[PDB]
């Protein structure tokens, strides 16, 4: 009901991604030798789509705390040294079934 | 030609982006004070699927370094404070069109 089905080790597209992983395990990990897989406990897939957003945002920076209400319509900093501008960039991924979302990515450039 | 498609500030999906985004930019930023959009300079959307792969793994420590030959094959540590064996989940995201994998998730138990 809804979760990953099970798939063979055999499987081309398990084994790219069994070896990638091991790949990135040795490349990631601190040790001067090599590992690699034992034995596969268990391999499961799930095809799963979602939406990507991609915003590209002025910020403002505006007067008010964050532990303060009306967040949303405050005003922002005229105050010359206080005021920041920031320009952003989000990739947001929604599993909309799942009512979930990710920052993927986020910079912001600032000025 | 396969890129995001534009959406419009007013859809449903995109306020809640928006709103998610700079959400976690006012969770993760350092300042007291709360920014908030002074407008969206651009908006897209891409729906994109592909598949998650979950490996659960037992992983060895070989007697190869990273630096040398055959390492897909060559035998674990028999020595006793030399050996390690690891038990590990991984999580891989794969869009096959594209062909890219990612590592979502990994944690090694060691034991």
């Amino acid at each position: 009901v809804g979760g990953p089905m099970d798939a063979s080790v055999e499987e081309e597209g398990v084994r790219r991604a069994l070896d990638f992983a091991v790949g990135e395990y040795n490349k990631a990990s601190n040790d001067m030798y090599h590992s690699r897989a034992l034995q596969v406990v268990r391999a499961r897939k799930q095809i799963d789509a979602g939406v990507n957003y991609f915003l590209d945002v002025e910020l403002g920076r505006t007067t008010c705390t964050k532990t303060q209400p009306n967040l949303d319509n405050c005003p922002f900093h005229d105050q010359p040294h206080l005021k920041r501008k920031a320009f952003c960039s989000f990739q947001i991924y929604a599993v909309p079934w799942q009512g979930t979302m990710t920052l993927s990515k986020s910079t912001c450039q600032d000025a």
